[PDB]
């Protein structure tokens, strides 16, 4: 069953920890101001000091309080609780003093937990769980920390858990609900209803060191269907006339759970999409889009292009509808064990190889 | 104690199934529309194909989505899901096609369940349980599919647990609670604050064959109290002056919980009620009103009072103080245990007789 | 850990009983009006029958409805249910009546809860408990009672557990979370950011007869501090130029869980506070100042100061800080064991002997 070839997977209720995952964005950051996640069951509170991000456990030592509640700080580089003044070093989480009481005993004997930080690609990742962190790329598709290309995105919650989300981005026949997102024929895209395997080679499972994922090779071993028949009638087909663009020629998922459309949703760029647990019932839903650039006027045309277009035509006018699909599976999977009730068919093959590597590679499970 | 004389009824928290149960009026669904209802726990898709009402599983055998999420239907018989196509067989139930993946090895390999329906007077009926139906005049009060008559009702939602609706409208003095309803006098109705059991043949019980219940007696057995008296003195009284109405000669329940009072809530109506179950917590409260006809006039002429009177001035002006009545008893009975802590009074043994009926005749308990 | 220190304090989740608790204010409460409160997960109903205040179980013993929902009175010195008229004896609770069956065999044979009640210093107290009662100035701070004193208070809900709310007001350094309230400055106040137990008499514990409590001594035992330093220089420093007022000379808190700060929020003043518990994770916050009288004229002072800037200026802008203070600790010590988490310091050990003296004399537990 289910819990026999993916166990691990299915234990993963709050993700899979000892790996990094995005907070937020670097520019929702400035000099001094706080920004308070939650990850994987985890208050986290971030903030700019001396022009660096530091992320420390949103709750006091003291009495338990998130530092979020009315946040400050009287020396960069520290965070004062609000309601007894315990303040803390954020290089290392100890207590460094108590403004109401200077001096105090407990003074170098009390600690809360700060947690790795690394900006890239203008993303705030933060490394979860006890082990010591590993280098960023490896939980990262392949191309994704691209020297030569800029990327933008939104985030925002979604209320499912969050394997619910992995699994509807790594789907290669949901696509069906999007037949009339305005985008389609926003973007002139020869947009299928599905893409059916076509061959054994259609999917392929990377897992010689990191980072470890699937890969569905859309534009060569896969059929897309661009017309829906019912019992030898046809009742719905896609508009191919024109000129029409190419997308998701390639569509992949990696550990611990961060997809790659490629291109998409434009042949110019590359959609990454990560899902992080917030909790065992909702998720963080980012959406970044990367493209190539040569020099600061390809980022500025960039920034303009996604501010104009493809954050609301694409990320909403596409995607939001990918948000309403994965809660309506949240008590099916949530409540009513879905994990062992559901009925797959073929094009699902790839979510259960994902789902196989990620049970066997997910390096810590958070229940 | 409650869990000896009345088990099964005390168990059946969501129902007795093996039984018919309305789940919407008719003229609710036109050709091609659709309504989602929950029925004892179950959640049902209604839909009219080729002018007749189908019921199948609100849930899609794939990954467990219901269709009213966003209900398709592309060929009147069958049913679409919006997520990835799978389409189903509205007569039995089955998988017959998928439209992101054509000639899919699933298909005739799988199924979700189907319901028996009936309409009959207007009202849409349901067979919930394992069993393979029986006739529905078994699970109806006597007079409800009379052929010369016409009825009309509506339903809505009430935050209890469906016995407390059952036992609601079957207590004969919790009227005291409806004496400053607007309709008291407004139809110039001689009502009582309460009718209590004058002799031993104040209730009946029917217990051979089909349908069962108990009846109450009120107009020839029962003793009517017009006046409210306390430490010997009159403190309040209804008003019996003129030529006023007489309705509620005789109110009785039948299984699988459905009310009868005759005549309500004008002299030349009867009054159904149903109170079918959601959730634990929750029940879909059906008033239906039947008037004798003798030809399509008599049927418009009921059908116009209906809109400019009785549904108003009775069906909510007289009732919807029932509805919080019944809220108001949900945290006693549902979360503090009263079914054994409750105090009941002489005129509370029809009710005693009516969980005791059910409680050995139910067809089937859903806990 | 906690659970051997002061376990039974951490047992009493729903507070201790057999205890009085302020339910209301007496001027709440007009002849024949109804006032319904909940205390420590007793719903309880008020009303004042010939000018006495009468406090009986919110719940009638037919079906378990609160009277609440709609209080009726037909006659002084009894309630009567909206349900079916069931009619109690507000002196003992028994059953006298019932309007719906006159002479019924259950009349006599019922009764419900009834609660000794005391109102003193325009405060209405509700003896909570199986023992009988015991004097009213067992569970009050020393000078409550005061007959020589006017009191003036209001009530409100607090989204936390009692306990946070006791330790929020027994709290001699969390004043540092008040240091930007109007009411500094609005009463020219010299206010510190907190007090520092100076020496070993700095708390003193009343555990000889009643009432029991414990004391701290701020104006002779501790040390203020108007100052905040972070690591060598001073952040934040109080406003301390020329005539201002000085307060909080002394606070304490007695059993059941009563405060005493004294005094305050003006030198003409003494602030007292209770919270009572609701639910396990709610309870009602009452405030209520303290001034000395010699006559009716120095009532109506009181009573036009109270109105115009007391109520207002520091009830609600110096306190209601403390309201989210508390709620912010609810799911740290309410789900997450913060009762054994917590890491407190010296100015704590205030709240260590209240836990204790709780623990070991609070005369019942209701978990
Ligand atoms: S809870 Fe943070 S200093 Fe007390
Ligand atoms: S969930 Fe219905 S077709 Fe996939
Ligand atoms: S519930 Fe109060 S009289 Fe029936
Ligand atoms: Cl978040
Ligand atoms: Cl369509
Ligand atoms: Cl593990
Ligand atoms: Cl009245
Ligand atoms: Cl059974
Ligand atoms: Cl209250
Ligand atoms: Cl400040
Ligand atoms: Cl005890
Ligand atoms: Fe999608
Ligand atoms: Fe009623
Ligand atoms: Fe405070």
């Amino acid at each position: 069953s289910a819990q026999v070839k993916w166990p691990r997977y299915l234990e993963a209720t709050l993700g899979f920890d000892n790996h990094w995952h995005p907070a937020a964005f670097d520019h929702e950051l400035a000099e001094g101001e706080f920004v308070a996640v939650t990850m994987l069951g985890e208050k986290v509170l971030l903030t700019r000091a001396k022009g660096e991000v530091k992320a420390i456990a949103d709750g006091c030592a003291h009495r338990g309080v998130p530092f979020s509640k009315e946040p400050l700080c009287f020396k960069a580089g520290t965070v004062s609780c609000w309601y007894h003044g315990w303040t803390y070093d954020l290089d290392d989480g100890r207590l460094v003093d108590v403004l109401t009481s200077p001096g105090s005993p407990v003074i170098g004997k009390i600690g809360i937990k700060v947690y790795p930080v690394q900006v890239a690609q203008g993303v705030v990742f933060v490394f979860i769980g006890d082990e010591e962190p590993h280098a960023l790329s490896e939980d990262l598709p392949p191309g994704f920390l691209d020297e030569d290309t800029h990327l933008l995105g939104i985030r925002r919650t979604v209320q499912s858990n969050w394997r619910l989300g992995v699994e509807n981005g790594f789907d290669t026949t949901h696509i069906f609900m999007h037949r009339n997102s305005p985008w389609v024929s926003g973007n002139r895209l020869a947009f299928p209803y599905g893409f059916v395997p076509a061959d054994r080679d259609a999917m392929q499972v990377y897992d010689e060191n990191w980072p470890k994922g699937v890969l569905d090779r859309l534009s060569e071993n896969y059929m897309p269907v661009f017309e829906a028949t019912l019992d030898g009638e046809t009742v719905l087909s896609a508009e191919l006339t024109g000129e029409e663009k190419k997308v998701a020629a390639q569509v992949s998922v990696w550990l611990p759970g961060v997809l790659k459309v490629d291109p998409f949703p434009d042949p110019t760029l590359i959609q990454y999409e990560f899902y992080v647990p917030i909790s065992e019932t909702q998720h963080e839903y980012f959406q970044v889009l990367q493209r190539k650039v040569e020099g600061p006027e390809d980022v500025k045309t960039f920034e303009v292009e996604f501010e104009e277009r493809w954050r609301d035509d694409a990320l909403h006018g596409f995607n939001d509808d990918d948000v309403w699909a994965r809660e309506a599976q949240q008590e099916f999977y949530g409540e009513r064990d879905g994990w062992s009730k559901e009925q797959l068919f073929p094009p699902d093959m790839c979510i259960v190889k994902w789902r196989t590597l990620a049970s066997e590679r997910g390096r810590g499970v958070r229940a």
